[PDB]
C-alpha cells in the first residue's frame, strides 16, 4: 500500500466530451497508455504517473493546478493554464500568451515550474478535475523514464534537455524543455456531484470564473485543498526543512516568552487565560499569576466565534486579568488580550495559496489558516517592538560596537549606558523578532500596555 496501484480502477464518466466513446472500463496502465506513454515495465522508481490523495497531500507544496481548455485535439489550438496565473497558447501547426507552437510553449512551461517549484519540492504534481484535453495534451511538454539525478547536483531530476540530452532538477534546468517524471492527481476521481465550479463555490468565494484555463486551474487546487486540508486535518504528517522553519519557531517561543513576562510585570493581572494548544506549557514560568488552560485546536475553517470558546457556562470570568491568544484565531479578540495572529496574505516559500482567502502554512505540520481580518483587532494596537530583562549585567565569554536604543529596557539602559551583554541579547532578539514578524506572524496587546511601566521593575 505505499504507491497508486496501475491496475486500479479509472472512473472516465468526467472525460467522455472531450474523447467521446471512451470505454466506462478503465485502469490507470491503460489510461498512461492511451495518453502516449509507455511503462515498459520499469521497476526504478516511478510506478504510476498518478498518486493516491495520501501521496498528494505529504507533497503538496509540489502542486499545481492544470487545466487545458480547447480554444477553438491535433487540428484546434489549445488554452493551458495553470494554478500559478499564467496561461499559454499551443498551436499545432490571468496572463494571457498568444499562440505558438509546442517547441516553444514546453521552455515556458519548464520555466514557470522550475521558477515556481525550486524552493518549495522535489516534484511537480499536476492537480487536475480532468475532462480530456489535459491528459491528451501532456505528451507535448513531458517525457517519462527512470528515477534520475540532476547532471549539476544530488536532487532529482525533474527536467529533461532534448538540446544535450541530459536532466535536471528545478535549480539547474534552465533552457531545458522537458518536463522529467512529472506525478498528476485526478481530483473527479474522489466522487463528487456536479461540474468544478459548483463545488469550488460551495467552499469558496474568492476565485472567480472568467471562464480562462488559468481560473479553472487555481478553482481545481483551492478544490484539492479544501478536502484535504480544510474539512480533513492530519497533525501527524510531517514535512521537510526547505527554509528557516527552526529559526522561526525558536524566534516563536522566544517573543512569546518576552511579550508575555512583560505584560504580567507591566499590568500585574492576578490571572491570565490561555486559550489553545491543548498541549500548552506556561510560556512564563516563574510568573506568580494564577495560569487557566483552555482547548482549542487550530481553526482551519472559519476563525472561531469568541461569543462559542467563551460562552455557554474555567475561571468563567474572561474579564478578569489577560487572555492570552497565541496563534488561537478569532472573530473579534476581547480588550484584555496578548494576541499572536498568523497574516495569510505573507509572501513566502512555508505559505502557499489557501482556500477562501485563507492560507496553507506548512512549518513541519501543514494549517490551514483562515483569512487575515483587520477588524478582529479593533479591541487592541499593534504591540511595538522592546526587549525586556531583569538578568545581572555580566558579559561571561562576536565582536562590540556601543548599543543605544530607547526600546532596551535593562538596569544598564536606566542607568545611563547599555552593558556588553544586554547589547548583545538585544541584538539577537531583535534578530528573532524580525524573522518572525517577516515570516507572517503579528502582534497584538490590549490598549494600556506600556513599556514605560517597565524601568520601575529595577528599583
Ligand atoms: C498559522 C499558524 C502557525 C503557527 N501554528 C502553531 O504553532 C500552532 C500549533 C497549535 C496547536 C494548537 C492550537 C494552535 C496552534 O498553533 C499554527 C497556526
Ligand atoms: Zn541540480
Ligand atoms: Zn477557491
Ligand atoms: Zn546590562
Amino acid at each position: 500500500p505505499t504507491h497508486l496501484s496501475v491496475d486500479t480502477k479509472f472512473k472516465t464518466e468526467g472525460l467522455c466530451v472531450d474523447i467521446p466513446g471512451i470505454p466506462k472500463d478503465m485502469t490507470y496502465r491503460r489510461l498512461i497508455s492511451m495518453m502516449g506513454f509507455k511503462m515498459n515495465y520499469q521497476v526504478n522508481g516511478y510506478p504510476n504517473m498518478f498518486i493516491t490523495r495520501e501521496e498528494a497531500i505529504r507533497h503538496v507544496r509540489a502542486w499545481i493546478g492544470f487545466d487545458v481548455e480547447g480554444c477553438h485535439g491535433t487540428n484546434l489550438p489549445l488554452q493551458l493554464g495553470f494554478s500559478t496565473g499564467v496561461n499559454l497558447v499551443a498551436v499545432p501547426t490571468p496572463l494571457m500568451y498568444k499562440g505558438l507552437p509546442w517547441n516553444v510553449v514546453r521552455i515556458k512551461i519548464v520555466q514557470m515550474l522550475s521558477d515556481t517549484l525550486k524552493n518549495l519540492s522535489d516534484r511537480v504534481v499536476f492537480v487536475l478535475w480532468a475532462h480530456g484535453f489535459e491528459l491528451t495534451s501532456m505528451k507535448y511538454f513531458v517525457k517519462i523514464g527512470p528515477e534520475r539525478t540532476c547532471c549539476l547536483c544530488d536532487r532529482r531530476a525533474t527536467c529533461f534537455s532534448t538540446a544535450s540530452d541530459t536532466y535536471a532538477c528545478w535549480h539547474h534546468s534552465i533552457g531545458f524543455d522537458y518536463v522529467y517524471n512529472p506525478f498528476m492527481i485526478d481530483v473527479q476521481q474522489w466522487g463528487f456531484t456536479g461540474n468544478l465550479q459548483s463545488n469550488h463555490d460551495l467552499y469558496c468565494q474568492v476565485h472567480g470564473n472568467a471562464h480562462v484555463a488559468s481560473c479553472d486551474a487555481i478553482m481545481t487546487r483551492c478544490l484539492a485543498v479544501h478536502e484535504c486540508f480544510v474539512k480533513r486535518v492530519d497533525w501527524t504528517i510531517e514535512y521537510p526543512i526547505i527554509g528557516d522553519e527552526l529559526k522561526i519557531n525558536a524566534a516563536c517561543r522566544k517573543v512569546q516568552h518576552m511579550v508575555v513576562k512583560a505584560a504580567l510585570l507591566a499590568d500585574k493581572f492576578p490571572v491570565l487565560h490561555d486559550i489553545g494548544n491543548p498541549k500548552a506549557i506556561k510560556c512564563v514560568p516563574q510568573a506568580d499569576v494564577e495560569w487557566k488552560f483552555y482547548d482549542a485546536q487550530p481553526c482551519s475553517d472559519k476563525a472561531y466565534k469568541i461569543e462559542e470558546l467563551f460562552y455557554s457556562y474555567h475561571s468563567d470570568k474572561f474579564t478578569d486579568g489577560v487572555c492570552l491568544f497565541w496563534n488561537c484565531n478569532v472573530d473579534r479578540y476581547p480588550a484584555n488580550s496578548i494576541v499572536c495572529r498568523f497574516d495569510t496574505r505573507v509572501l513566502s516559500n512555508l505559505n502557499l495559496p489557501g482556500c477562501d482567502g485563507g492560507s496553507l502554512y506548512v512549518n513541519k505540520h501543514a494549517f490551514h489558516t483562515p483569512a487575515f481580518d483587520k477588524s478582529a483587532f479593533v479591541n487592541l494596537k499593534q504591540l511595538p517592538f522592546f526587549y525586556y530583562s531583569d538578568s545581572p549585567c555580566e558579559s561571561h565569554g562576536i565582536d562590540y560596537v556601543p548599543l543605544k536604543s530607547a526600546t532596551c529596557i535593562t538596569r544598564c539602559n536606566l542607568g545611563g549606558a547599555v552593558c556588553r551583554h544586554h547589547a548583545n541579547e538585544y541584538r539577537l532578539y531583535l534578530d528573532a523578532y524580525n524573522m518572525m514578524i517577516s515570516a507572517g506572524f503579528s502582534l497584538w496587546v490590549y490598549k494600556q500596555f506600556d513599556t514605560y511601566n517597565l524601568w520601575n521593575t529595577f528599583t
